[PDB]
């Protein structure tokens, strides 16, 4: 069987695929044409159909896994297109599938329409933590998997810098997918889901599409990059005329997200780009604030953000880096991971020896 | 001088007015015609101009204050109309004004266009806490000022019931105005602002107006009462197919607010009423969740909600009552106050002896 791990989320399916590179002459002969066709198809294309994408820059090369050397590939496509994925599988025969995410339960019966396919549903928490610790342990092709934005306060100095996670505990993991799950990791076998919030990546994309008519996550980010969120938001200075220094609230802090939109004349003058940026800022600040409160309650100072809300989203990453440092008075550090969307899929793959 | 307290917020001005009812024959003679005209105008009208409203049902009758007996009146109007209020004052002469809220600073120079008027800006935190403790201490005309929703889990049993605050400490106060301020009250002289969130009443009204075209807070609530938030929100059951009982998440919990709006066909079928209800649910759940995290961090189990976001808003109150009890496993109790919008204005009035 080909070595796969799958994380079927509410929005995106993430797939990790181990491509063996130590195939001998005898192993190559004893290989089914269908398996050769799949390995060729996956390694020769970067786009799969109309909506599948291989994130080639994330590939881990010459990894040793389960006693074999190979390349670890990272592939994503919309959960809405999983029927196409399953129909491709039924055309080409199939295979033991380790799968996590809500879709491993929701679509269990659909996966079993592939004859003799064994689906093993693995716990999302075990998969995320195991995959995160594994990828950081093997490194990103010799580079750090984990990074932070140094001097996030000053833009002419703010820069991505590596962060060591050799002793990773304790760790607060903020998984920003459709919603937000917050995990406290105390050891490799002691971790829990602290809480969550429903204001996550699906809120950003859903509200953005409603307010602006954007048709993709990427377009929503492009609009936001051009907008001014203060056209929609009411700031501390709009209410006080300046700072509220009795409680250390700077004049630029947002007092009411979309609060200026209670005035009809302001709703008629705001641009789509402004509304996209205000949506991004609102969601990101709320995630950071909830992360801060959980970190204080859990007595954890390292807060790592994962998921795909932050994919190609430097605005939200830098906002989290600056805001978490500022509002924590420097007590909390925002951390990011290069493979932030794929840890559940990797952890599922890592469960394969159990079956 | 007439006895006023004013809380000038970002959205609404709240005014508490003490109408003396023990006026003697000699005091009545030594009364200026302008003062008689104001007292008559305020006590003979329930609507002031086009946007001012006296909340007659909140009136405290036969209150003893500063050695006099009188009635305490509660009046509100939009901050946008404060220029009209100030221009009425300049027409009729004026007076020592105790004022709080952001507008006491922002509009200080405007108040001083009234000749010889002395404006004393009072701390918003001292005013809110002092006014809250005062009103509960004197009672709501013999009835409890504080109430909760008993058996908030079962709708055929859920009912408003009084709550005693004779020993009020400690207390977590959640002030839902344009944004949200969260206060920890440990004694009558030991209290602090824990944190806040920008997702408050102005977010509900601003987003609602953008999404539905509603032109008032009341219309936004009327729309929400007719909507189904699950048409816009993605629930736990939409992602898992049912409950996620590994982490005790029921299938009806919202996993992604507006998360179903990432699909164009669902954006085209959702009603304004559905979007209004999803906006209300999103904002209310986020406020409750942040209140819960702060209560856990502060080790306080009594959480009282104030502001005007909850005025004529039973939906949000019952949602807070049910959700705070459910997600806290019954460890936190949601409390409400009849005079929830006016405590800052009362506390400002109570500062009058200092001047
Ligand atoms: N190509 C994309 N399509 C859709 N959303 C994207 C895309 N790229 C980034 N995103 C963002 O990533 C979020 C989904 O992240 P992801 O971690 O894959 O969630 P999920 O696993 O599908 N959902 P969940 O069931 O809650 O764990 C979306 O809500 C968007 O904000
Ligand atoms: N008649 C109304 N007009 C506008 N908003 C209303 C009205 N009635 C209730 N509300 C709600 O009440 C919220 C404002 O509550 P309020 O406590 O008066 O805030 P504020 O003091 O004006 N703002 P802040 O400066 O943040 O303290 C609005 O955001 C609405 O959600
Ligand atoms: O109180 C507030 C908002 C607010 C609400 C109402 C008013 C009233 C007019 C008086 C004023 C205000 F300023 N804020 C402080 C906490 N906050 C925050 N904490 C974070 N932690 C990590 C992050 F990544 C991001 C973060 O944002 C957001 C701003
Ligand atoms: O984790 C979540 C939301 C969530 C996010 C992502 C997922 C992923 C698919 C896996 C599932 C989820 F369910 N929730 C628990 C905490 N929560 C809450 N706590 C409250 N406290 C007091 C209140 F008044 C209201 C409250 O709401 C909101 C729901
Ligand atoms: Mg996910
Ligand atoms: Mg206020």
């Amino acid at each position: 069987s080909p070595w796969f791990g799958m994380d079927i989320g509410g929005t995106l399916v993430k797939l990790s695929y181990f491509e063996p590179i130590d195939i001998t002459a005898e192993e190559e002969q004893e290989e089914v044409e269908s398996l050769k066709s799949i390995r060729k198809y996956l390694t020769s294309n970067v786009a799969y159909g109309s909506t599948g994408i291989r994130d080639v820059h994330l590939e881990l090369k010459d990894l040793t896994l389960f006693g074999r050397r190979g390349n670890l590939h990272f592939i994503r496509f919309p959960t809405q297109d999983l029927p196409t994925f399953i129909q491709m599988g039924r055309d080409k025969n199939f295979t033991v599938l380790c799968a996590t995410g809500g879709g491993a339960y929701k679509f269990e019966k659909d996966f079993r329409t592939i004859g003799n396919l064994h689906l093993h549903k693995l716990d999302e928490l075990d998969c995320l933590v195991k995959g995160l610790l594994y990828i950081d342990s093997v490194s990103f092709n010799g580079q750090a998997e984990c990074y932070y934005f140094a001097n996030a306060s000053e833009p002419e100095r703010c820069q991505k810098m590596p962060f060591n996670l050799d002793d990773p505990y304790p760790l607060l993991v903020v998984n920003i997918g459709s919603g937000v799950s917050i995990l406290a990791v105390h050891s490799k076998d002691n971790y829990k889901r602290v809480t969550g919030t429903s204001l996550g990546g699906g809120t950003f994309l859903g509200l953005c599409s409603l307010l602006t008519g954007c048709e993709s996550f990427e377009e929503a980010l492009e609009m936001a990059s051009k907008g001014d969120s203060t056209q929609a938001d009411k700031l501390v200075r709009d209410i006080y005329g300046g700072d509220y220094e009795r409680f250390g609230l700077p004049g630029w802090a947002v007092a009411s997200s979309f609060g200026n939109m209670i005035y009809k004349e302001k709703r008629e003058s705001v641009s789509k780009e402004d509304l996209a940026r205000a949506t991004l800022v609102t969601i990101t600040n709320n995630i950071g604030s909830v992360a801060r409160m959980c970190a204080v309650n859990e007595k954890i100072n390292r807060v790592v953000f994962v998921g795909n809300f932050l994919r190609v989203n430097t605005l939200s990453m830098k906002l989290l880096a600056y805001a978490l440092d500022y509002w924590s008075k420097g007590q909390l550090k925002a951390l990011f991971l290069e493979h932030e969307g794929y840890f559940g899929a990797v952890g599922a793959l890592l469960g394969l020896p159990n079956f």
